[PDB]
């Protein structure tokens, strides 16, 4: 509350460390469904159904231009990528399996880097 604060967690490396995680996600062999925004002209249903599209390139641009206020808003966009994927793709599909694999990969890196 006013003039009453928990001890200050060092957040000075968060930007660098989120960049490194995002690099690792970009270079994973199962990243291909997530590298670029879904083409809303060419994929019937996507625009109406997926209210907030998100992809790795869009996260990279937001990250590089100071549009994440803190490491939690960064995790929220990464998870959005996988939540969108599950919304639109059957679990038993190459892209559906890709999304599960990447979400796992991300959540481990996230825990090991920050928890």
């Amino acid at each position: 509350s006013m003039s009453v604060k928990k001890p200050k967690r060092d957040d000075s490396k968060d930007l660098a460390l989120c960049s490194m995680i995002l690099t690792e996600m970009e270079t994973h062999e199962d990243a291909w469904p997530f590298l670029l925004p879904v083409n809303l002209k060419l994929v019937p249903g996507y625009k109406k159904v997926i209210k907030k599209p998100m992809d790795f390139s869009t996260i990279r641009e937001k990250l590089s231009s100071g549009q994440y206020p803190n490491l939690e808003t960064f995790a929220l966009d990464v998870r959005l990528v996988f939540d969108n994927c599950e919304t639109f793709n059957e679990d038993d599909s190459d892209i559906g399996r890709a999304g599960h694999n990447m979400r796992k990969y991300f959540e481990k890196k996230w825990t090991d880097t920050f928890k």
